[PDB]
């Protein structure tokens, strides 16, 4: 195995596993979301007013008040993905995420936002410590 | 050598590296600034409006343009740092920076912004692969 | 001959950008993926100055607004113009005008300013690229 | 693979010629701006006002009075080009264009723009016919 | 035979009387009379083509279809101080301000003002509307 | 017919010469040659006027005096998308979008879309410009 | 002289009356009254004319047929500070500062002010409005 | 009848010179003019004066010392659709649209529209203006 | 004095308990409480009535009838600051800041600010308002 | 003696000549007239008071050192509509409309609207003003 | 150390107070919070339009007519609290308050605010005697 | 005597929060330094809705703008409160008007509710914690 393709399968790795979290929090399972988020994940986030929160407890009220209860559609584009693989067990993907939605009036509308998330392998799996949403 | 101990160290050793970075920023040293970048650097950030950019290139108009021009005064404080070590070569910090600074019309303002940088050392130098900036 | 031939040639594309709307118009996705090429990349409005892969990006307007309307719109296309590049490729630049009634009871006017991209495989002629302003 | 070292060849051209128009409108060079674009040259663009206007009368406006003119910095970067080879003879690209200037209170800025150019090579020359830009 | 003033004054009644009429089938949405009143090769510069010139026989079907025709609501219309450019025997220019009465959707009544020009030509005898300028808004 | 329609042709082509002649009077602020284009008629729908007729040879004085005349900026004007009706031997009428790029007091460049309607009557063996509707932010 | 003052009174008094009479006849949408009361070559310069002049009674009957008359939601007029030139025997003109209290659409109480000339002209012993100005 | 709508014609033409003859004196900043026209009494309500009626004689001091004077920018009045209602012998009134050419402080021109109200009185066989309200 | 320091922080006190009375007739929507305790020259500065000073007896008739007494809604008004200026016996002048905080159209509760001035008049034992100044938002 | 009226028009008529020498005192920026004329306790209520009550002499004294003082530039007061409500021998209170005429400071001449209250106390043979209250803008 | 520690305790029983405190408000337990507050209570807050207001009279209304009528949910974080401990029956605690909640639109949004309390500890009860709250 | 010696120390608070007031207002920071404590924290506008340490946060001002300045200010303190928590604490909530002098000419004002935290270690009168809303 050439390391190019070492790299490239690595990288792929970290691709599978962030939008399986965006799948989960889509679908409003919580459960998804806890086993793929360190426990201690740090967020900065639109919602969060400019401060870092404890992600998991900041996280619960969208679970319980909104993600869930939703069956209204939205499809979520990523675009030009970039990873940084930074050693063994960790890694760092930068996104750009394009939402289509429905709005309250029933129209439909599209929102952009720039996504980092920081990836540490523990126990051999993959877990979120780190999350920066602007938007 | 206490894992706890040890954890603080490395932690603090983050802390200081982003510290120097910051100042190279604002005495506008761009070699500095090199040294500690990786040459990878992806951004995100307001500039950037909204897509990622290789932090080198984009970075250089800053340089070339006014941080190197400037002797008007200002105060960088960082407020209420986190960082994550995620094992012995990758970390992250995510911090609040406030700056006071004077304004095109002599008063003296304040800017907030919330940063993600993302570390990675090689070769025994410690070096920035991201940085997520909102504000 | 030589000018009656870019003559049909240029009308040939005016006649299948306007199919493309009427498919789009009438929420007819199977008629819009016929006219398409797989690949056709778009810039436009809903995309917020990303260019997307327009196969992926569309069908969500066609899941929930273009077929389940029966609310009436006027296209009008002003002052085409078309660049035939070759036997095989072909440009159109056109303004759209979009009469159509609001939500709260009233009918409005939207203009656009479009650019399609046209490429002919196997003897159809497909969208590869759509840039649209407004 | 050599069908597809062929189409990334192409692809280079395209983008080449593209960033070289790009310079030349930057530095204010019409007569090289002349040479690269074709004299049928459409232009949908922000200053237009959604009117499709012939690009090589309209820009002469701002080369005359603007770019011709300026000692003024500005880096161009394009982001995530996208072209696709419509035969031997015909192109097409789609990119996004940041820009960082500096503005008239003394400070630096951005700006974003969404740019398609369809390319037609003519007598061994690849000729801009049409612009699309859109952005602010 | 009449004086070549109030030979002018005729005329520059019918232009004002035709333009009315024109005016009447537009509030009662009868766009037969419309069709008959205008030019089939009718252009139109008004707020709601937004900046460009179109066809106005195409363009104003859809005012007719989804408005005009089924409209209960009253509205007056008032013609303030039109002026009438008599160009030859079968050419003629009126140009006038327009102010309606209307009743809106949160219920209340308003006016809107707007200033027209209509350009005619007589062919076979009837008066047709070939160019319209609407500005307002 | 073939001879008919070329006939049609030249009248319209005619009648863009002489709008184009009028604006480059407007633009180098050369009134002695607007007023013999124009008829001293001539009245005006047009944003300055601010929803009024005015009867334009009065009107555009002003800006002629202060502000035409004086100007050494440099303008391109762009006529985009003409339209002619012959309206008989003696009358026709244009509609046209203008765009006028220009240079601002803050230094930088700047377009300004505005549509236009005149309306043309040949006395005398000459055309003169008896209306003009103009709309524009 | 003494006996002119008063005499310069009383007119001034008649011309406030029937001014009152005639906005008693606009809020309770009395379109008689109030035709009785103007004159039928009656101008007028008000915010619903958008700066035009009006022919008043062609004008007027749309806010008679469509509003003031199907009202029942109170409404209480102010008129502060009048002040009334006699301009012969037949001849006055008032100007005057109208508050209005009423109820919007909101169910609020709201208040407008206006600032309002009328023009009388007294023809055959009746007093009519030959012109009116309302500014607000 | 025949000479008496030629009598009134005359009468209507008599108050627009003079209506004409008091904007001259204003726009020239000529106050002892101003005053010649005006009656000591007049009256106004106008934008400047914040919906209050004003003795205009002392309120309009401010505008000629201070601005109309000592102005020699261009300024072109332009009186629009004006019309006058005769009430008597020695009363008379005249509304009218004011479009305004000027130049502004950025070196523009500019126009503005105003809409007006000047009722008249005859005095001692001169004409004065007892009323005055502008909207705009 | 002791005595006379006394004295006045009494009439004070009387000032205070008579506004904060007139406030509760208002509140209650007491008409016939608040023309007792208003002299029926009263005349007031306040934002409804857009800058001019009304005969304020006839101009709160409306307030009284159309809002006031029809409510149900829950109101609680703070009396911030005030300040007593005693103009001998039978005058006084109170300066207070009003509070209010109640409950509004979308359902959320909300405070506004007020700044009001109250003059006092006693005649034949009973303090009458004169003069009344509001202002706020 | 006097006529009960004609003793009421006197005192209203002094109560009027002492607040327009307070505003000339003002608007000359003579302070010591204008400690003369304010009781030592006045209180405001005022737009610079951001809807505090404040001791009127401290909190003036700025406008005085750094404005009305050192002003060249002309201003013209009109007080309009004046209402005086006189409470017993030593008493009174005034209301009234003001609008100032004056310049900007882009060149260009104004005018501000303020609705003014001023109450007024007479202690030794001298009238002094002890609460004002201004609302406008 | 054991200094150290006694210091950590005490900054911990004022953390725990302002957290009841904070709970007593969101289920609109008003005896619970007139426990928890100084009858004397003083309050700068944006609900009080710049003034200071004696919190007992004031807060009423919110537990009336608000807090106790809502099942509405609501995610209160306190974030970075610091605790200042002023002597044996003293302390005063500065936090930043993030409120999750839900809108009259339907939409979940958030508020920050940046709170000061002082505590003052009478007959062994820790007792709020002064807030301050800044924020929208 | 209970209620003459709370007056006292309510008197004792207001004239260091005036004193704290003027050394702001002439820029002297050797002062400021010396009334405050050196682990004072504050919540005010220029914080942006963080928790400062404000002896770091406060240096800029003082360098770069109150001791640079000789233009006219007056401050104004409304309705004092004084809460007396023990012998060594106290605390203070006042209203401040400020009069000052603007860019453009003229003379305005601001408002801002002020709170100050009150320590007194080895006999002097130290603050501790700053809030500010305007």
């Amino acid at each position: 195995m050439t390391e190019d393709e070492d790299l490239k399968v690595r990288k792929q790795e970290i691709i599978k596993i962030t939008e399986q979290l965006i799948e989960a929090i889509n679908n409003g399972d919580f459960e998804a979301y806890t086993k793929i988020c360190d426990p201690g994940l740090t967020s900065f986030e639109p919602e969060a007013l400019g401060n870092l929160v404890e992600g998991m407890d900041f996280h619960k009220f969208y679970f319980e008040n909104l993600l869930s209860k939703n069956s209204k559609p939205i499809h979520t584009t990523i675009l030009n993905p970039h990873v940084h693989v930074i050693g063994e067990d960790a890694a760092c993907i930068a996104y750009i995420r394009l939402t289509q939605y429905i709005d309250g009036q029933g129209r439909p509308r599209t929102s952009q936002s720039e996504e980092t998330r920081v990836w540490h392998r523990r126990d051999g799996k993959w877990l979120n410590v780190h999350y920066h949403c602007s938007g």
